[PDB]
Order: structure tokens, then C-alpha cells, then sequence
């Protein structure tokens, strides 16, 4: 488990996080569509869920939960009723599954025989292990992650895979990446959205650029700001169910309080990537434009 190391049992910290969320409900009262009692029911649904508990405690996703959430097939599995609504209806969850699809299409398009593909942070390597390698013999896969549990999980997920022997894993802080021209393709999801400082994200992109061979490509992603937050929000409100958005807003803002709130526009992301040395940017937007994918080229 992610915790201890807080030196306490996770159950003790969880009770605290639940108490704090309950107080925020009681002190702030009703919201449109969800009275106090209903909010308390939502909090209980979170606390009864394995993923819900992880989010209450840690306020972000790790390798395990990114994989399990992103690869969830709607209607499948053993989920409690409310838990299933969270897995299947929240606009941001729908968006990250769309994004996952765009990552797969982009990586597949750019794959060539013998190429070296890196994922940073690799997590369980869900996207790379899902690709079709039938016409790309000799691909080498590289996974970098700072979480030893992520690397263990990648190994376990790849154990029966055709490319199990083509994987090299490294425990490294992604923010300190210093590979020089080692990869043809690099994919990254779930780092920039946790870093509110724009310059720190630009520097991460620069390390990605430095790690790519000339002519290589980066596939990454970013969460975008909603209309309340930015005059330049790309959100298509006609592509978002109003009630499910209200549900997400209550769950995120009041209950979980997620750490993935470094939201950036297409133009901001373009500026960062161009500063880092990338050209020929292509954006692959999800339907509501909550979580675009970007493919960025390093000049030959
Ligand atoms: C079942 C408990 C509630 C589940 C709530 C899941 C909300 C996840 C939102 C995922 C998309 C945006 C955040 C991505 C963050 C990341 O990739 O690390």
C-alpha cells in the first residue's frame, strides 16, 4: 500500500480525511442538486470504494489506480452502484479514457520496427502493452518511474506479454530525467497536471526533448481549465452532461480535493512545448476538450 510511508496505519489517516470531508459538508451546506444528506451519502460511497478510499487519502492516482480506472470496461467488474457512477459517468473520467484511446492511436501511428519507446512515468505501462507489435519487430520498451510499486506492477502486467523480454525498467525521479538522445518515442501522462508552476513543466518538456533522438516524438496530455477559470477554456459544454458535471464538481471540490489541478490551455501547452524545442504540434482532443493529447516533434 501507498502508506504508511505518515507513519500511521492508512485506516487511521483515512478516518481523518473522511472526518475533514464531512466537516466541509456540514459547514458549507446544500448545493444545487445535492443537499447535505445526499453529500454525506456521496462521501460514504467514496469511503466504501477501494478507489474512493485511495483518492480520499492521497488525492491523486498512482500506477495501479490509473490502470484500473483507465482500462475499466463500462458495465464490467464488481462495483457498488455509486462507485460505478464515479467510474463511468464523471466527465473527467470519460475524458481520460478517450485520451488513453488517442495515446494508443498516436503511439501506434508512430511505431516503427526497432524503435525505442519510453514511458515516463511508466506506471503499469498500460498503453504500451496494448499496442499491436505484429509489424514492428524489435521494438524496445523503456519504463521510468519513481514508484517501485509502479515498476513491480509493470513487470507483473507484462509477464505473459510477447514483449516481456523487451522491457527495461528504471527507478528514477521523472523530474530529473537526463537521458540524451535515447528514445525514438516518449509518452507521458499524469505529471504536468500535478505541477502548478509553468516553468517547472516547461523544464520537464525540455528533458523529454533532450531524451529524444532527432526526428523523435513526444506523446503527452494536459487537463484544460473550465470556463469559470479561463476566458480561453476549450470546454465544449454541449458535450458534457450537466448533472454529471455537477456531481463531479461536488465530489472533487468538496470531498476528495484532488491534486491534479494544474490546468492549462492548448495555447499555454503549445508555448511550453515550443520553448522546449518541439515543432509540428498536433492536438487530439477528447469530445468535451477536458483532457487533450498532444503529439510534438523533435526536429531531425
Ligand atoms: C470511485 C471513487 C471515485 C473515482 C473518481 C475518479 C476521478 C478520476 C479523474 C481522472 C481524470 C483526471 C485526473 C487524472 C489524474 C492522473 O492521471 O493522475
Amino acid at each position: 500500500a501507498m502508506s504508511p510511508s505518515s507513519h500511521r496505519a492508512a485506516s487511521a489517516d483515512l478516518a481523518g480525511m473522511v472526518r475533514q470531508a464531512r466537516q466541509r459538508i456540514l459547514l458549507q451546506g446544500n448545493v444545487p442538486g445535492f443537499d447535505v444528506a445526499r453529500q454525506i451519502e456521496l462521501l460514504h460511497g467514496l469511503a466504501e470504494s477501494e478507489l474512493g478510499r485511495f483518492l480520499l487519502l492521497y488525492r491523486g492516482l498512482n500506477a495501479e489506480w490509473t490502470h484500473r480506472l483507465v482500462t475499466h470496461q463500462p458495465g464490467s467488474g464488481a462495483l457498488a452502484p455509486l462507485e460505478r457512477v464515479f467510474y463511468e459517468r464523471l466527465p473527467a473520467v470519460l475524458a481520460t479514457r478517450e485520451r488513453h484511446g488517442h495515446f494508443r492511436r498516436a503511439l501506434q501511428r508512430h511505431l516503427r520496427p526497432g524503435c525505442v519507446v519510453a514511458s515516463v512515468p511508466c506506471g503499469w505501462m498500460s498503453e504500451l502493452l496494448a499496442l499491436d507489435y505484429s509489424a514492428c519487430p524489435g521494438v524496445q520498451l523503456v519504463g521510468i518511474d519513481y514508484d517501485p510499486e509502479a515498476l513491480d506492477g509493470a513487470t507483473r502486467l507484462a509477464a505473459g506479454h510477447a514483449l516481456a523480454g523487451q522491457i527495461t525498467l528504471h527507478r528514477q525521479d521523472a523530474w530529473k530525467l537526463d537521458t540524451r538522445e535515447g528514445y525514438d518515442l516518449l509518452t507521458s501522462n499524469g505529471l504536468n497536471i500535478y505541477e502548478p508552476d509553468d516553468a517547472r513543466v516547461t523544464e520537464l518538456y525540455r528533458r523529454f526533448w533532450q531524451a529524444l533522438k532527432p526526428g523523435g516524438a513526444l506523446v503527452t496530455s494536459f487537463l484544460t481549465p473550465p470556463p469559470a477559470l479561463s476566458p480561453d477554456s476549450p470546454w465544449d459544454m454541449q458535450a458534457i452532461d450537466p448533472h454529471d458535471l455537477q456531481l463531479q464538481q461536488l465530489v472533487f471540490t468538496r470531498l476528495i480535493q484532488p491534486r491534479w489541478n494544474a490546468l492549462r490551455t492548448h495555447a499555454q501547452t503549445r508555448a511550453q512545448l515550443e520553448e522546449a524545442g518541439f515543432t509540428d504540434l498536433r492536438f487530439e482532443d477528447d469530445r468535451a476538450r477536458l483532457f487533450p493529447t498532444v503529439i510534438a516533434r523533435k526536429p531531425a
